């Protein structure tokens, strides 16, 4: 790999500056070659590779939602081969992304904090594969089975108010209701969600209200 | 090249798919490949042509003042390396366009609009490897070349509110201030160019209000 002849931590270092530039691609693929040293990662590195990759596949995402609407408002062949160009680039990132995570990183995973965030990550790229494909049950429920693994995990092994158990909860809650064609049961994921960390926050000494104001947002639109 | 085997009409008509979807790597690369049919760029082409490179190289330029203040504060070897590595790519998206320029597009261009717009922009590309360079010298001396010979033709050939002949004057401005160490030359500039625009401005049925605005922005800071 491209990466393989750099130094671990040099890896780190770099994708910490392409952060800072803004290089979103360049960070992933440093983090990627940080993956393929075969060490674990540390909590702030998992969250370096999370934030890469969710950058570059959220542009790509966004994109392809916009060549689709085109699309969809046509009906030459320009506008599908284009579209369909950036849905095989996307695809080609998600199978990336559940690569290392197949690969390296989930079976390796053994705390609850890195194992649950790994699943949601993989039942994210599931996801994101589900938006663009039509096939598409299989993706669907490749997702489904992997968020719920990190949900039986995290209701188990972490408080109601940790901020991965929250990220996973929303994303889950979204999957049902944008993906899955279950509005009742992502309001009712949301809304428990949002009323056990309330009831958390008590034991507690800035990622968690945000996303508990992420759920109750979601929740204002959906109810 | 990897776009000669797509019509020129789909290449542009992707261009502008590119730009609804804001992929100007797609944009750039779909716009070299037109260039390369060998035909004459329309008013509308070059337009698209300027904002695809000019988004590519933005975000690189910006990416590079980050790393290089990162740099330009720690004074091992990452930051440099991964500076150089922005940088290097910067070069090759200039030196690139200028040879679209080069071998293409400047010596068939005849009318005032098209053979000013082009000079501005091989003006802008040298600026930006200026902006990098440390060499330097002649780099410079070739921006300040282009801008000079664009700057005489729109002032025999365009109206002073034309809006290339004021973004011309605009960045040639900006070159003299930030490139060539010559902040008084860059208000002259700025001033005559505000000040012949606006007695011009009776002769007219929204670029180059923005532009004179600029202009003023400029000079404000400036003086
Ligand atoms: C190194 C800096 C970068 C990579 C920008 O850090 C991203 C962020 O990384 C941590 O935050 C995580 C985190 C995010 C927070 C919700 C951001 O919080 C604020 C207040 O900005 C969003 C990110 O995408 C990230 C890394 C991702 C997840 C998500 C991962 O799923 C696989 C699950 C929920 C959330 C968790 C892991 C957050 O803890 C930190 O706790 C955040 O800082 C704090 C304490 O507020 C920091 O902004
Ligand atoms: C196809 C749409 C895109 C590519 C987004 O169009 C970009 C823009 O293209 C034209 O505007 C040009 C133009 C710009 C205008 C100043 C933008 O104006 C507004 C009001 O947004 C900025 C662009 O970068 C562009 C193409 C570039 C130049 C620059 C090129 O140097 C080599 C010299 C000055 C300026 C000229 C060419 C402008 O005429 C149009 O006149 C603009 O629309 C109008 C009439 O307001 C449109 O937004
Ligand atoms: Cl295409
Ligand atoms: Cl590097
Ligand atoms: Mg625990
Ligand atoms: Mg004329």
């Amino acid at each position: 790999g491209a990466m393989g002849s750099m130094e671990r931590a040099s890896l780190i270092q770099k994708a910490k500056l392409a952060e800072q530039a803004e290089r979103y691609e360049d960070m992933a693929a440093f983090m990627k070659g940080a993956v393929e040293k075969g060490e674990e990662l540390s909590c702030e590195e998992r969250n370096l590779l999370s934030v890469a990759y969710k950058n570059v596949v959220g542009g790509q995402r966004a994109a392809w939602r916009v060549l689709s609407s085109i699309e969809q408002k046509s009906n030459g062949p320009e506008v599908r081969e284009y579209r369909e160009k950036v849905e095989t680039e996307l695809q080609g990132v998600c199978d990336t992304v559940l690569g290392l995570l197949d690969s390296h990183l989930i079976k390796e995973a053994g705390d609850a904090e890195s194992r649950v965030f790994y699943l949601k990550m993989k039942g994210d790229y599931y996801r994101y594969l589900a938006e663009v494909a039509t096939d598409k049950k299989r993706i669907i429920d490749s997702a489904r089975s992997a968020y719920q693994e990190a949900m039986d995990i995290s209701k188990k092994e972490m408080p109601p108010t940790n901020p991965i158990r929250l990220g996973l909860a929303l994303n889950f809650s979204v999957f049902h209701y944008e993906i899955a064609n279950s509005p009742e049961e992502a309001i009712s994921l949301a809304k428990t969600t949002f009323d056990e960390a309330m009831a958390d926050l008590h034991t507690l000494s800035k990622d968690s209200t945000l996303i508990m104001q992420l759920l109750r947002d979601n929740l204002t639109l959906w109810t």
